[PDB]
Order: structure tokens, then C-alpha cells, then sequence
């Protein structure tokens, strides 16, 4: 298919060294992920840049999902429109170890994407969301049974992730 590049894990989940932006403008998967919070407040990390991608038109959405529907759950998800990165955006909310959330959540979170056959991701509760991101690899390795193709925007941390895989 379309995704290019990556590397080969297992049989399902392959990794690349990618900004995520740029990888879903390219091209355009049904499903990107977004590293959400439960308010749907895009701003910043993953979400924040994504949404700055759809010229704000993702926080618009979400502000009238949340409106209507109140927060997400640690662990739980929404799918909404892809705008111009993709068909659809699959907006998971990872535990935020900086806030005390339970890690353990962590594995409900990527259990949301085996409802989809093909996604383009990042890591789970890594980043500014505080969690070691070679156990976020494990946990996503684990639990996902669909095709997923992650992106891990900084270099050092990619090599990191192949070189210590097992």
C-alpha cells in the first residue's frame, strides 16, 4: 500500500521515523490517531499539532462532541472526522502519568484500535503525557491486533525503541 518506509516489528506493527502530520498528508489513511485528552483540548503534543494541521477546524468539532456528549474516559475513545489528514480521526485518551492516572489504563486505551483495520499512530501516553515510551511499544505490541503504522517523531527516541525491541 501507501505506507513507505517503515520498519517491521511484528507481523502487525511497523515504525517509522515520521512526523505524523506529515506522513498523514501524504497519505491520507481512513484512520490517524490522535493522543487526546478527555476534554478534547487540542493544545499541544500530538493533538496540538494535528490540530493546528486542520486550520483548527478538529477543536471546533470536538468542542461541539464534548458539549454534546461531556468527556471521554481515561482509556476510551470517539471517532470523528479526519479533516485533511485522513477519512477519520480516532481520538484515544492514554493515561497521563503526570496527573497520577493509572498506568494499567494504558492497555484499554490501545485496545480501541482493534475496531479498525489499518491505523497511522503515535505512541500511547508518551510525550508530555509522562509515560516510558518503550513500555507504551510493549503494551501497543501486546494488546493491538490490527495493522498499525506508528510514527515517532524524534529521531533519538526511534532508535532507541528498535535498538532495545524484544
Amino acid at each position: 500500500n501507501s505506507f513507505s518506509g517503515y520498519l517491521k516489528l511484528t507481523d502487525n506493527v511497523y515504525i517509522k521515523n515520521a512526523d505524523i502530520v506529515e506522513e498523514a498528508k501524504k497519505v491520507k489513511p481512513t484512520v490517524v490517531v490522535n493522543a487526546a485528552n478527555v476534554y478534547l483540548k487540542h493544545g499541544g503534543g500530538v493533538a496540538g499539532a494535528l490540530n493546528k494541521a486542520t486550520n483548527n477546524a478538529m477543536q471546533v468539532e470536538s468542542d461541539d462532541y464534548i458539549a454534546t456528549n461531556g468527556p471521554l474516559k481515561v482509556g476510551g475513545s470517539c471517532v470523528l472526522s479526519g479533516h485533511n489528514l485522513a477519512k477519520h480521526c480516532l481520538h484515544v485518551v492514554g493515561p497521563n502519568v503526570n496527573k497520577g492516572e493509572d498506568i494499567q489504563l494504558l492497555k484499554s486505551a490501545y485496545e480501541n484500535f482493534n475496531q479498525h483495520e489499518v491505523l497511522l499512530a503515535p505512541l500511547l501516553s508518551a510525550g508530555i503525557f509522562g509515560a516510558d515510551p518503550i513500555h507504551s511499544l510493549r503494551v501497543c505490541v501486546d494488546t493491538v491486533r490490527t495493522n498499525v503504522y506508528l510514527a515517532v517523531f524524534d529521531k533519538n527516541l526511534y532508535d532507541k525503541l528498535v535498538s532495545s525491541f524484544l
